[PDB]
């Protein structure tokens, strides 16, 4: 029945497969990262007009019948994604009046205007002059003053929100305008009677921040700052010494684009730190068919391959196969030996982990390691010390950074300060990053393929973590995936594999929420809704990837022979397309819990696979 | 008669032109350049078999019959430059029987051994464990704390110093040691009976340094050395800071090759500035005819482009000629507009300079920069703004540096101290960078051409300066030319331009000077051991540019209609080859007096013809 299914899916998968070895699939976000583009070709003063084009194609191609633009697909509309949108269209060409331009401006209006967007969007339009600075929560260059323990120190912040302070505190400090022609003038932003509804810092703003906002703004009013001259050059040869291989930051969007505007206002166009970050840009763009072109908010060469080499093997393939081979060579190449931001709270840890991107030595992750590690663990190279020696300096560096409560984070260990939540610049997305179950699983689910059991005392610090987070409903969030569904599969997934007893009660509670969320169609969905309102937990419609984690959590939780399980299985079977790939026209990724949504292209290829071959195992 | 010459020489110089419209020759200077090439290869461990061979047959074609290597061309042998060829060949291939081998290794034995050769020589074999680092003078990374004002802080260095030193402050702070395999060791090269001649510090060594030394290499030796962290960061930064555009730093060999060994000790070899600073070091190289392959010890195309235009125009060219004007335009793109090291000592003076190579923003010299304002002031641009604009804002920078004595110096301001003279370390060439005759002439040329005569003070003020400088005889050092005969001629032309009268005594001294060195042979020369000794000055074969030097003094002079004048001429005239151009088997180029020299390619061609053109003038 399935067979056929799997053996299409996998010889699918191997043809999307790069020569080098890898996969790479494209990362799906929202037209903010391109429009923002646009504006930092306006500040840098490199127009291409051709490429403008292929980038108002897309942005139109995006835009729905409303006239709006939303985080994922078929999401309500959102502000400050279409306000960027517009002003975006507006410069490369389109006049207010056109039918597209006319439809976005009323729901701007309608919203409140310029003055309800994120802080984000009023500070481009402030890099523009199209809005005030003095309205923009201030960050200064001084807070690189800040030692390793002290309150806001760059340390306590999330990594990928840690550069971006360093290189706008260098940007706010000389609060730099770069004027649109009149032709692009957006005022009409504020034509608008409706009240203003600002949005606050993620956590709720004290009113010290409040204060000390007003005070820094007055401070930067003044003729004289001194030691600034220091504050800045720290920030600059903070971000001049991390810079990537690849030209970016961190390897993501914001950091970047900002870094480079930040060298802009410093003169130092003709350095190579800026040359590079520059052109290493355009590995980051895509063509699109369509004549369109987009860019990445970031890019998942090694996640996909680790995916997909677990998904080949799970479904059949020999842990000798010569085409995983080239894939488990590939990974080798792409360990990390040298020490990142992460040694700053782990001075005597050994370098071992990997990244996300191709080349980001001082930023691995947690989740890349478990899944990297774990995946040459199921694999036959040629170089058995190679692989022998990798697996163990991974697996090492993932227990080093084993968090206080037992669980892990994405960069760092006990980066869980709640001080940064409340400053007024933090308004979008996540600041910190602190443990979470769905990583947590991933490093379980690692050490289980290698034995190590309940026994560790590692092994239950983090059942114990688990445990205490398990939802009412016996669900598991899902951090840096769309949701409940993915975490909960996470989780019994991983718990399975470590020994712990699929029995227990609460394994049960969970095995159970998922049976009854199953949709008519047999497949399972949740909509990205389902951050914002819990009427939508385990709700959406069904799609690849879901189904196929809601199925491992019944294919791990022993009812792999059950009528939910048999009736998922059958979805994915005549769903299936005649390549043997399948489709999936909504998000299942997670970048920020209702902030900023991800599509992760080669999830609905990988994950059915991986699951129909986990299925075929427990026959 | 001299017309075909000229008329010759010109379109010679013409074919040589590039097609972006500047002028190239390759620098020449000694084999030490190669040799230590091919041991930073082998630090970095990026050994390329084909270029060692190019590299060997370099090296070889470049040894004498009695087997040793000279800085110039028909120099007395040089023990440092014979003993890194000597350990470079030896570890490209050669076995120490060889006949090249033996003889080396006798002269090197005849001389001490290794213990005679400089800092840098001992330090090379230092960093491949073929000498003790505790007998190397220390420098650390402390020396980063020292203030903008305080002794031995790294801005009382010369420029092409103090890059070095901060550079090496990483290396000598972790002392590290790149082994050579059995195969190459060179312990021969201590067995010797001859008593060790070490050289001491350019000035002098006063005990308190040579105590100091002591301290630091225990103070190395200590367990823990506080604030060392800091230190060595400090210098990482200040480098990372400065790396010029194609990846080098400075434009010159020594601190790109120290600073890439220093990156690698940083385990930074992953990081841009790294590749970017491996890779651009191609651009330098250079491919023989005969399978050889050289590095440039630094590169002229600037400077090349710039005294080229000045020789085609007074040679008779129109000043609109439309392939004069490629070279205008080309030359107004290489301003360079941002703050160098040079504003620590002048924070309101304007950007304007230029550099010698071709993309080096922080390091511009006060040479180039008059020869091409001046250069350009002898033109006709479509884009008469710009060419207006640009030899404003060089012109105030050139008067900006202007020094204390009334001269100016190379890269710097008053970069007069006379401490850093005595240090261990510095035992080698100039390590400060103070005003110069020659520098200061083509300066009062460069205003000369505008008008600016003897009654502005500043034209006075350095005018003050030359005459006191001016030697017994009436002839003028010569500190990047070899030698009294470039000074010279420098002096006397520019005077004359400045308006000065050429009857006053110490001119005719000067013009009378000249004369009574005119070889047989009509011609003038002057050999680089003029600089060692006094017997030589206006002394050694007769060289093309020499001759032409001499002869512009005389010109200038109003001895144009002379016989020494005529003779010089017919020399030129006959010597010349029948493409047009000349040769020139002798160096005339000066790095560093008695310690570095070299070989300007394009002088034989440039000076000759803007010498004619000067002639055709006086007639
Ligand atoms: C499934 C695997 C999960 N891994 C992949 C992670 C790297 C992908 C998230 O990447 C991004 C990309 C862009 C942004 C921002 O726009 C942003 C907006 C505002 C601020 Br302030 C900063 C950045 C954010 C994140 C991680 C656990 C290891
Ligand atoms: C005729 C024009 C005059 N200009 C030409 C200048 C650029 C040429 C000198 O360039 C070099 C090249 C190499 C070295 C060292 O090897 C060195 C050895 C030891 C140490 Br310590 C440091 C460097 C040094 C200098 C200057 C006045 C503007
Ligand atoms: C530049 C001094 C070399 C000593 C520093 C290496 C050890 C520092 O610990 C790591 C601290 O966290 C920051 C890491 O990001 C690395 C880039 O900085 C460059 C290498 O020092
Ligand atoms: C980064 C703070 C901005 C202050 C820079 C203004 C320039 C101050 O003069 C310093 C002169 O030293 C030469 C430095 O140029 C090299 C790169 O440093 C980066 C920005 O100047």
């Amino acid at each position: 029945a399935y067979a056929r299914t799997l053996d299409r899916a996998v010889e699918y998968l191997l043809s999307c497969q790069k020569d080098e070895g890898y996969w790479w699939g494209p990362l799906l976000s929202n037209v903010t990262m391109e429009a923002e583009y646009v504006l930092l070709c306006h500040i840098l003063d490199r127009v291409d007009r051709d490429r403008m084009e292929k980038i108002r194609r897309y942005l139109l191609h995006e835009q729905r019948e409303d006239g709006t633009w939303a985080l994922y697909p078929g999401g309500p509309p959102d502000l400050d994604t279409t306000i960027e949108a517009y002003v975006a269209l507006k410069y490369i060409g389109m006049s207010r009046d056109e039918e597209p331009m006319q439809k976005a401006l009323r729901f701007i209006q309608s919203q409140g205007g310029i003055e309800s967007s994120r802080v984000f969007t009023r500070m481009w339009l402030a890099l523009v002059g199209e809005y005030p600075w003095e309205k923009v929560p201030m960050v200064p260059p001084e807070i690189m003053f800040l030692g390793k323990r002290m309150p806001l120190n760059i340390y306590e912040f999330g990594s990928w929100a840690r550069a971006t302070v360093v290189a706008l505190s260098i940007v706010m400090s000389r609060q730099p305008v770069f004027p649109l022609p009149e032709r692009a003038r957006v005022p009409e932003l504020y034509e608008t009677d409706v009240p203003p509804r600002r949005r606050g810092a993620k956590g709720g703003g004290g009113w010290i921040f409040d204060a000390l906002d007003r005070a820094l703004h007055g401070y930067q009013k003044l003729s004289v700052h001194p030691f600034r001259r220091a504050a800045e050059i720290r920030a600059l040869d903070w971000l001049l010494e991390r810079q990537a291989g690849d030209g970016s930051w961190g390897g993501i969007q914001p950091p970047w684009f900002y870094a480079l505007i930040a060298l802009k206002i410093l003169d130092m166009t003709q350095h190579p730190a800026f040359i590079k970050g520059w052109e290493g840009l355009e590995l980051y763009g895509v063509e699109l068919d369509y004549g369109g072109w987009m860019f990445q908010a970031s890019i998942s060469p090694v996640w996909d391959t680790g995916l997909a080499v677990l998904a080949l093997r799970a479904a059949g393939l020999p842990a000798d196969h010569d085409r995983l081979v080239k894939a488990g060579e590939w990974l080798l190449d792409r360990q990390i030996t040298v020490p990142g931001d992460w040694a700053v709270k782990r001075p005597n840890l050994k370098p071992g982990g990997f990244a996300f991107q191709f080349d980001n030595v001082y930023y691995p992750d947690v989740d890349d390691t478990a899944v990297v590690v774990w995946a040459l663990n199921t694999l036959r190279l040629p170089d058995e010390r190679r692989r022998r020696d990798a697996m163990t300096k991974g697996f090492r560096w993932i227990v080093g950074m084993q968090s206080s409560n037992g669980g892990w984070g994405a960069y760092d260990v006990d980066n869980t300060s709640d001080l940064p939540n409340h400053i007024p610049f933090c308004d979008f997305g996540e600041v910190t990053d602190p443990p979470s179950e769905d990583v947590t699983a991933h490093v379980l689910e690692c050490f289980g393929s290698f034995g190590y059991d309940d026994a560790w005392k590692v092994i239950r610090r983090a059942v114990e973590y688990l445990k205490r987070e398990q939802k009412p409903d016996g669900s598991w969030f899902g951090r840096w995936g769309v949701n409940y569904l993915y975490g909960t599969g996470a989780v019994v997934s991983a718990l399975k594999a470590v020994g712990i007893d699929t029995r227990e009660p609460y394994i049960q509670k969970a095995l159970d929420w998922v049976e009854q969320h199953q949709n008519p169609d047999g497949g399972w969905g949740e909509d990205c809704r389902s951050y914002e309102d819990p009427a939508y937990a385990g709700k959406g419609a069904s799609t690849p990837s879901q189904t196929a984690w809601a199925l491992m959590a019944l294919i791990a939780g022993g009812r792999a022979e059950s009528e939910a399980a048999r009736r998922g299985v059958q979805y994915l079977v005549e769903t299936q397309r005649p390549d043997g790939g399948w489709d999936e026209p909504y998000y299942t990724g997670t970048g920020f819990p209702g902030d900023f949504y991800l599509g992760y292209t080669m999830y609905r290829h990988v994950f059915p696979t991986l699951a129909l071959g986990r299925y075929k195992q427990a026959i």
